[PDB]
């Protein structure tokens, strides 16, 4: 792959399109002013799905020459215009009309199905260009580097909203069809390809002003302004957020929001008029639901940072394209925890991109953040849930470690420097040493030229009132130590913190050294010491024995930060599962959690335990760690009860459905008997039970249901209403642990009452309900492997299949019976996923059989 020759750059693009609907095509004229920076016979574009009318370039004063030569290039969407004499050096004006298709393939300027509010089936004129798809609504230099200006017109019938990224500054009618009129926007500022967007369609909104003047708007389906009323608010709030903090204003003169119903991309960062899909963007009262509020205010406060960093200034090319996404990925948390504090968005952070960032690259097959891009379409192949959850993951690190004062310089400095212009990630780290002194450019290669992340472990001793710590680091790897003689280093930013201030450092440092000793001054051996403080750095923690009980108090009296909880128990059972510490040292410290009152941490406490109790449950004490988890759950179970409290939040909600779903499928007497109650009367038409109590009442009854229980879901889920009760059903039927009831649920998975791609969920509800349940599931996808390959073959279903039913096994010879399996009965789209699940259950079998009987007997000696 090579770029374009770049001997001639455009300087300003004036197009008119008019969306020929009812048709699905388009035709548009381009008048390109453009520079001939070194004299050529030839311009060389790109364009796809678009076929010249006539062509020509008109140099400063002087006819214009049409060009007689014409090269379309499909394979590398490019385009090369010939003329008869050389165009000389100097200014000129590329004159292009040519005719497109609104494609269905939800790319450059396609056609969107919409739904009047009666019906009818419509369709729109929406545009997506993000990555290289603007060559498909218009000819153009198609790279992030190749900036220039936009002058849109659009031809749209008086009955149709036309928006582009400017605002509307005429709207004259047009001579040839009465029925239509063109609409003409403002000139752009200097910007990408990529981001030009313009959309056709029928719309309403709702409209606001920011404090900085900005006018906001948030446009609906017909029908559903009232919808984006809390989004029209959050970006209201948003611009001057970002305003304030990189000392730059909004640079355009509006902000549109617009709700597509099925956007395919999910959401686009269009320089002045971002792109959601419905589903995403607006609040059904009665289809929303309850964190729906949160998840707005998180995908506004992402789009909108593009605004300064992404549009404002822009990738040098697609290697870039981490930064770009994991800068955003991170400032939209710090954005919505300054307008809602309420939410401690912090930690579900912590527990969605950084600890999935981390199970990634612990595992073979890693790559490194930052990795060279040829051609446009190795983008889609290089980066996916690493790229950009570690790439947010180090940002939030080296914010941590820059400070925020120097990081807001370093940010105005940058964005100021780099204004409608591109820069390169080494441009970032360059703006950010300046601004702070540190050695920005050095510490971040470590993390983004190399893949793997270090384990630092930590000893301490007690040297007068004084307390030494001696620190040492080496790659981390989930099957235990590392094997390999390169011996990845890194330089890592710790933050320290101990008792007597938990919430602010007692010590920031970086460790650029294998080994590297630290003393915290005025530290007394009663006080515990927290490295890593919020979890912001990119690493997991080994703490010796002694200082890990000097931290169960702050656990237990919540001194301790619930992020931190968070992230120490998380490091815990990864050590654990890698053999670097006991899994009986793990369980000590559960009993220090009873007091936990944070949904997060008990999502990843449930989570991980929820791990351990599949993987115990191939051995002959499988009620003794039932026992343990009751112990664990009851406390919180009993100062939530069953009925919602005066005054609860929505986690609360969602905390009491875990925290009784966990009791429930443990054997809590309590817990069984009164899901009895709730159970029996919510079918007999008594009491509906409420809607979040419903799936952990559910799986409840029916583990410890017989076939009758199992008789009652099945005309439960025949009889349901809505599709969605339906799918609260096929979650929780393969809780059922009798053998001739598991083949009742796999065979009604197939059956003519269940949807294929709901199909997967009820088996793999199978797998997770007991052992034999598993073993049951992986013996029916092998004897109906024929029909569920055809049903899946190619699709994302069959890898989700395969990972459901095969992950929970912990016997090392069952690992070498699933890739013989798929040697004989090939999965060829599921390739990788096979591979991941073979060292998944190597990995647990290792586990089970080194840390089996250790277990056991600890179980054992403290229930005495
Ligand atoms: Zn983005």
């Amino acid at each position: 792959f090579e770029r374009l020759p770049a001997d001639v750059s455009p300087i300003n693009y004036s197009l008119c399109l008019k969306p020929d609907l009812l048709d699905f095509t388009f035709e548009g004229k381009l008048e390109a002013a453009a520079q001939v920076r070194q004299a050529t016979n030839q311009i060389v574009m790109n364009c796809a799905d678009i076929d010249i009318i006539t062509a020509s370039y008109a140099p400063e004063g002087d006819e214009e020459i049409h060009a007689t030569g014409f090269n379309y290039q499909n394979e590398d969407e490019k385009v090369t215009l010939s003329f008869p004499s050389t165009l000389q050096t100097g200014t000129g004006t590329l004159k292009i009309d040519f005719v497109g298709e609104l494609n269905d393939k939800m790319k450059g300027f396609y056609r969107s199905k919409y739904t009047t509010p009666s019906g009818e089936v419509r369709y729109a004129a929406v545009t997506q260009f993000e990555a290289t798809d603007a060559r498909r609504a218009f000819p153009c230099w198609d790279e992030p580097a190749i900036k220039a200006t936009f002058d849109i017109s659009l031809v749209v019938p008086k009955d149709r909203v036309a928006l582009s990224n400017m605002n509307v500054i005429d709207r004259k009618p047009y001579p040839d069809d009465e029925n239509l009129v063109e609409v003409k926007f403002a000139r752009t500022p200097v910007m990408s390809t990529y981001l030009v967007a313009f959309v056709v369609g029928e719309y309403d909104f709702v409209e606001t002003r920011s404090k900085d003047g900005v006018c906001v708007r948030v446009y609906t389906p017909v029908g559903k302004a009232e919808q984006g009323k809390f989004a029209l608010e959050v970006a209201a709030k948003t611009l001057p957020f970002y305003k304030d903090y990189f000392n730059v204003p909004y640079p355009l003169p509006k902000i549109d929001l617009i709700a597509i119903a099925d956007f395919a991309a999910g959401a686009m960062e269009n320089w002045g008029l971002v792109t959601y899909r419905e589903t995403a963007l607006l609040i059904d009262p009665k289809n929303s639901c309850s964190s729906s509020r949160q998840w707005v205010a998180l995908v506004v406060g992402h789009e909108l940072a593009h605004q300064w960093f992404g549009n404002l200034v822009t990738m040098e090319w697609w290697t870039h394209l981490w930064l770009n996404e994991g800068f955003a990925s991170w400032i939209e948390y710090l954005c919505v925890d300054h307008c809602f504090p309420e939410y401690d968005i912090w930690t579900q952070f912590v527990s969605a991109d950084y600890t999935r960032a981390q199970e990634l690259d612990a595992l073979d097959n890693s790559h490194p953040i930052e990795v060279s891009v040829g051609h446009p379409s190795e983008v889609d192949e290089i980066f996916d849930a690493i790229s950009y959850s570690k790439g947010a993951s180090v940002i939030r690190m080296l914010h941590d470690y820059i400070g925020d004062k120097d990081f807001k310089k370093g940010m105005n400095m940058y964005l100021t420097k780099f204004q409608q212009k591109n820069a390169a990630t080494e441009d970032l780290w360059e703006s950010l040493e300046n601004a702070s002194g540190k050695p920005i450019a050095a510490v971040m290669n470590t993390w983004t030229k190399q893949m793997g992340f270090p384990l630092i472990y930590v000893e301490a001793e007690q040297v007068e009132d004084d307390r030494l710590l001696r620190l040492s680091q080496k790659k981390f790897c989930a099957g235990g130590s590392y094997v390999g003689e390169d011996c990845p280093q890194w330089m890592v930013p710790i933050t320290i913190s101990t008792s007597e201030d938990p919430n602010q450092a007692k010590l920031k440092i970086l460790m650029d050294k294998p080994e590297m000793n630290v003393v915290l001054k005025n530290v007394k051996p009663d006080q515990w010491v927290k490295l890593n403080l919020g979890t912001v750095g990119f690493y997991r923690t080994q703490y010796s024995s002694a200082m890990l009980e000097s931290l169960l108090p702050g656990i237990r009296d919540l001194s301790l930060p619930p992020v931190d909880r968070l992230g120490l128990q998380n490091d815990l059972f990864s050590l654990a599962r890698a053999g670097i510490i006991s899994t009986v040292e793990v369980l000590k410290v559960m009993e220090a959690f009873v007091n936990e009152p944070n949904y997060t941490v008990w999502s990843d406490l449930s989570c991980n335990l929820g791990i351990l109790s599949t993987l115990l449950s191939h051995t002959d004490f499988y009620e003794e760690i039932q026992e343990f988890v009751k112990d664990v759950f009851s406390p919180i179970g009993e100062r939530l009860g069953w009925d919602p409290k005066p005054g609860e939040g929505h986690l609360d909600a969602l905390l009491r459905g875990l925290v009784l779903g966990k009791l429930g499928k443990a054997g809590h007497k309590a817990t069984l008997e009164e899901a009895r109650r709730r159970f029996k009367d919510h079918v007999e038409g008594k009491q509906i039970l409420s809607a979040d109590l419903r799936s952990p009442v559910y799986l409840t009854v029916l583990k410890h249901g017989d076939g009758t229980t199992l008789d009652i879901m099945l005309k439960l889920h025949k009889q349901a209403d809505m599709q969605e009760e339906k799918n609260r059903i096929e979650r929780v039927l393969g809780a059922t642990l009798l053998p001739d009831l598991i083949q009742k649920v796999l065979t009604f998975a197939l059956s003519e009452e269940v949807r294929p791609q709901d199909t997967v969920s009820v088996i793999g509800g199978v797998a997770g309900g007991s052992k034999h349940g598993r073993k049951a599931a992986w013996k029916f996808i092998k004897d109906n492997w024929e029909e569920l390959y055809n049903r899946y073959q190619g699709g994302f279903l069959i890898s989700r299949l395969i990972k459901l039913s095969v992950e929970g096994f912990a016997v090392d010879k069952m690992a070498g019976e699933v890739k013989a399996f798929f040697e004989s009965h090939p999965a060829p789209s599921a390739e990788r996923t096979i591979q991941q699940c073979c060292e998944n259950i190597l990995l647990n079998a290792a586990w089970l059989k080194r840390d089996a009987e250790s277990i056991h007997q600890y179980l054992l000696q403290r229930k005495a």
